[PDB]
């Protein structure tokens, strides 16, 4: 029986500029506590939350990302650039750490 377990996710994404979008992730088949999330880009992190931190996200980002809900994000005004992939990253205990992919396309349409 396994012990570990697996991360899913709310989909890979097709969305038109300007809108706004919810990107989520969550554990499956597995105990462990999940003890913080990193929402990151390819070397970029957008948000991380755990207990002593709460949420944090760049002022850079602030308008353009959201916490929420729950573990996952609200992406605001999505542009084209906006395309790729994003990783929910959950450090657990005892697992250790699971990394979930979303792909998001933009488009003009």
């Amino acid at each position: 029986m396994m012990m570990t377990g697996t991360i899913e996710t709310t989909g890979n994404i097709s969305a038109e500029k300007g809108g706004s979008i919810i990107l989520q992730c969550h554990l499956s088949s597995t105990t462990a506590q999940v003890t913080q999330v990193n929402w990151e880009q390819q070397d970029q992190l957008l948000a991380i939350c755990n207990a002593d931190l709460g949420w944090h996200i760049s002022p850079s980002f602030k308008d353009r990302v959201a916490p929420g809900p729950g573990l996952g994000l609200t992406l605001q005004s999505l542009t084209v650039n906006d395309t790729g992939e994003y990783f929910c990253i959950y450090h657990t205990y005892p697992d250790g750490t699971y990394t979930g992919r979303i792909f998001l396309e933009v488009l003009e349409s």
